[PDB]
Order: structure tokens, then sequence, then C-alpha cells
């Protein structure tokens, strides 16, 4: 049968039929006789590679397969891998190694200590000991980053192990399937749900596991039950709620004070899907107002084990969400209130402001359509005036790490064909990822990329206020034509300085066949 016949028929019997590479000379015996069934995506870029795959995976709810160049490749993927991680992504990142017989020697191309090099980023790094292994080795990648916690999984295999036979008895692995769909037993998961009827102000914290476990529609029954207030958690790596639903109340602020004075006078605070608050300003002060108790409901050890504060219970997030908002009784308090309608700024014939911009989205762009974050200054604004009312509508790197909506944004309207995706990223933060876009016009993957062009790092000059950080080198980024760079890699480029260009550049946009980038000239911070 042989390691490549066999891993690919592993591959295709767990449902994977895509990869995400950059080509190498260690992965040749392995992308050669490449079956009719699979597709290969080409980046340009490792970063690129990692961030299509990622989104997908995302969007999808299903591992990605990623085939990078040894340690080059590798570490070019590092920053997108740590992104990953904070993402519960599963992604399955196999490099090329060089023929055993000649790795002691370090021959050109050579990944020494390779399991070592992504770490401590990935969840499972492995070098298969013989070539005969290399298929089961694979189920064991599949299978780490398919369990929760879902995380980025790396697998290093040395190209003269493809050719070599298969052991026979690695069919065992084509049909293993493993569960991780778990939740409270029912005499803890009672205690529980008498915690929540009894408590009577309830309050409720939405994180990311809650849109990568489509619990989204569960936790919006449990917050009409509870009659609670709903945020999300801060640093939002996606959206898990309904912005609009009356009980919506926007995204925490990522301080330790601000966040323990908004939960002062909840008795209970129930959070799901979410690290126990990720800060990242410091905002020294109380973790918990006294009277407030905080149980957290989350998939991954780390974040239970981390908490400052709180009970924590690690099950499956689709699960318990499911468990608890069928077992609640509805709570004869009245509803909350809908948070106000953003206010519209005054907006001159000139250079746009963010809130126009995201205003112009909301009435425009679909009801279905999926966003992409990669603006960091006008983050808060674009909570507030984008309405996302259906289940994986956003996206924001996860662990802050620049150059991720980007790529991501071209594998998520991959994964979804039907949603129309618009990633708003700001100047400067296209840069880390730019050659993706030829990805997104060789594969006529019609992504739409809107640039927020204000000619700086906009965050880190906001950020150097908070602090006294004067003459601060390295913020401003001027001379960067955004639409020239668009037609090096063969996107259709728009510009919009004003608000009748920006209307007019988003309906074409929204009505273009292929991918589409529009620079827009914005007012700075
Ligand atoms: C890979 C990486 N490099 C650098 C940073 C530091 N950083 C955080 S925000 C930011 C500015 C982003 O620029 P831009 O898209 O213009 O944002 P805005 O003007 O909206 O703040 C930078 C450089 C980072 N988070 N990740
Ligand atoms: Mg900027």
């Amino acid at each position: 049968a042989s390691v490549h016949g066999t891993t690919y028929e592993l591959l295709r019997r767990q449902g994977i039929d895509t990869v995400f590479g950059n080509p190498g000379f260690n992965e040749l015996p392995f992308l050669k006789d490449f079956p009719e069934d699979f597709r290969y995506i080409l980046a340009l870029q490792e970063a690129c590679v990692v961030g299509i795959a990622d989104g997908y995976a995302q969007a999808s709810r299903k591992p990605a397969f990623i085939n990078l160049h040894s340690a080059a490749g590798t570490g070019n993927a590092m920053g997108a891998l740590s992104n990953a991680r904070t993402s519960h992504s599963p992604l399955i990142v196999t490099a090329g190694q060089q023929t055993r017989a000649m790795i002691g020697v370090e021959a050109g191309e050579t990944n020494v200590d390779a399991a070592n090099l992504p770490r401590p980023l990935v969840k499972w790094s492995y070098e298969p000991a013989s070539a005969a292994e290399v298929p089961h080795a694979m189920s064991r990648a599949i299978h780490m980053a398919s369990m929760a916690p879902q995380g980025p999984v790396y697998l290093s295999v040395p190209y003269d192990d493809w050719d070599k036979d298969a052991d026979p008895q690695s069919h065992h692995l084509f049909d293993r399937h493993v569960s991780s769909s778990v939740r409270l037993n029912d005499q803890d998961l009672d205690i529980l749900v008498k915690a929540l009827n009894s408590a009577s102000n309830p309050a409720i914290v939405l994180g990311p596991d809650v849109d990568a476990a489509n619990a989204n529609a569960d936790c919006v029954m449990l917050a009409e039950r509870l009659k609670a207030p709903v945020w999300v958690a801060p640093s939002a790596p996606r959206c898990p709620f309904p912005t609009r639903h009356p009980c919506f109340r926007g995204l925490m602020p990522a301080g330790i004070a601000a966040i323990s004075q908004l939960l002062e006078g909840h008795d209970v605070v129930l959070v799901i899907g979410a690290p126990v608050f990720r800060y990242y300003q410091y905002d020294p002060g109380q973790y918990l107002k006294p009277g407030t108790r905080l149980i957290s409901v989350t998939c991954d050890p780390l974040e239970a084990a981390r908490a400052p504060m709180g009970d924590a219970i690690v099950a499956d997030i689709g699960a318990m969400a499911s468990a608890l908002a069928n077992l609640v009784e509805e709570s004869s308090r009245q509803l909350p209130t809908a948070a106000p309608e953003p206010a519209k700024v005054d907006q001159d014939a000139g250079r746009l402001h963010p809130e126009t911009v995201f205003d112009t989205l909301n009435d425009m762009a679909p009801e279905n359509a999926i966003y992409l974050n990669e603006s960091t200054s006008t983050t808060a604004q674009m909570w507030q005036r984008l309405n996302m009312r259906n289940p994986g509508s956003y996206y924001f790197c996860a662990a802050g790490g620049l150059g991720f909506a980007l790529p991501a944004a071209i594998g998520v309207q991959l994964a979804e064909p039907e949603r129309q995706v618009i990633a708003v990223i700001g100047d400067g933060s296209a840069n880390y990822s730019i050659s993706a876009l030829w990805t997104a016009a060789q594969y006529n993957i019609p992504t739409i990329f809107v640039i927020m062009n204000n000619g700086t790092y906009g965050m880190l000059r906001q950020f150097a206020g908070l602090l006294e950080a004067e003459n601060v080198p390295g913020l401003d980024v001027p001379g960067i034509d955004f639409r020239a760079l668009a037609k090096g890699y063969g996107v259709q480029a728009l510009k919009a300085d004003n608000l009748e260009q920006l209307k007019g550049s988003l309906q074409e946009a929204l009505s273009a066949k292929g991918p589409v980038l529009i620079e827009v000239s914005t007012v700075s911070p």
C-alpha cells in the first residue's frame, strides 16, 4: 500500500480533502501523485498558508491540513500558529524533513530538533521513528487537533518515508472516531441549574468557543430564560451572540478593575467558552466585587487552572450550553432593554471617519455577511456599529497577531461560499500577510478587502497615550499604495476618499464575482 497511499486514505476517511501549503523539496514525495479527490490551495508565504487554513477551519468547524517546508517554512508560520493556539483552532501542520539517512549529517533543509520548533504554541509535536509509523502519527495528529481543547499540531515527516511500505494494520486507523461531547454529571449539573434559577441578577459572559461550538442559539435561549445581560469576553476572537438582541451588552473592557465594576451587583456571573477574562491593559483592582460569584464553563483545562477567581467546569461548550438552556426555569424578571442605537458622527465630504465606514457596511452589507477585523484602533466602534445576528460572523486575531485577517478572510470565504466575507483591515496590518491576496485572485475567492488607511499604527499611538510614551519611533506607515499592491497580486482595486465614493465602491464590491480591495482614506485616531 505504501505510506503515501495509506496516509491519503486516512485523511479522506477522516474527512479531509484540502491541503493548504507552500511547496518544498522535502514535500515533493508527499505532494506527488496528488489524489484527484484532493485540492491544493497555494499561498506565497507560510503565514498566509496557515492563516487561510485557520479561517477555513474556524468557519468550517472542522480540522484543516497544512503542508509546509522544513524549519524555514514552519518558522514563517509561527506567528500565525500563535493566533491559532488562542483560537482553539484544529490545525494539522505537517512539514517535510530530509532523508533519515542525512538528518544526523544535517544536510541542507534539515529541520534540527523539529518537534521542538513549534513548541510551545502546539498541543502536540512529533517526528515518527519509522516510516511505517507515519500513518499512526498522522492519526494522532488529527485526533490531537480535533479533541477539546482544539489546537494546532505538528508532524515532521522525512521525505523518504512516503514511498516505503505502510504497516498493514494501519487500516484500523481510518474509521477511528473520538468524542469530546461531554457535560457535567446530573448531580452537579442540577446543583448548577438550581444556582442559576436562584440568582437574583445573573449575568452571562460568552467567549469565542461558544461560536466555535455553534452554541450561540442555545446561549440566546439561556439568556432569555435567565432574563440576563450578555457580554462578549474581552479581546474577543469571535462573536458568540446576536449583537442587537436585547440582552447583548457589548464587548467587555479588558481591565481587571473595569470588569469587576461592570460585574458589581450581579450575584452569579456565568462565563461560557471564554478564558476567565484576558486583559490587555493593566487596570489593577479587585478581580471581583463582594457579593459576585463566578462560574466558568470552559473546554480548556489551562483556562480553568489559569483563573484568578471563580469556580470552573471543564466540559464541551455545545453540550453544556444545550443542557443549561433546556434545564433552567424561565425567570419572572423582565428582559433587559436593548442597548441604544449608535450615534451618527459628523462626516464632511473629506476623509472618512471609521464610524461612517461601519454604518455604511451595516446598511449595505448582507444580513448573513461575515466580517473580519484587523483595524486595531476601530474595534470598539466596529462592535457597536455592525449588526451581526448569525453565528460565524466575526473573526479577530486571537493572540493579537497581525497578519491574520487578510489570509483568514480568504479561508472563511472559501469555507462559506454562500456568505459574503468583508475584512476590515487597517493599513500597516495588511502588510504582514499581503501576499495572500494572490491566492484569492488565483482561486477566484471573492473576498472583499476594506483597507482603513490612516497612514499610522493608530492603536499604538492611542496606547502610547495611556502611559507617557513619548518619542516612540516606528509608529507611522506613510506612503503605501494598496491599489497598486492589489494589482500586483491580481485583485481588483477600488478607492474611497469620501462617503459617496465609499457607497459606490461597496455596491460594486458586493456585485463583483472576484475578490475586491477598497483603499479607504480615514481620519487619524
Ligand atoms: C505581528 C504583530 N506585529 C506587531 C504588532 C503590534 N501592533 C499591534 S496593533 C498595531 C497597529 C496596527 O496597524 P493598523 O492596521 O494601521 O491599525 P490602526 O490604525 O487601526 O490602529 C501593531 C503594529 C502585533 N500585534 N502583531
Ligand atoms: Mg492605521
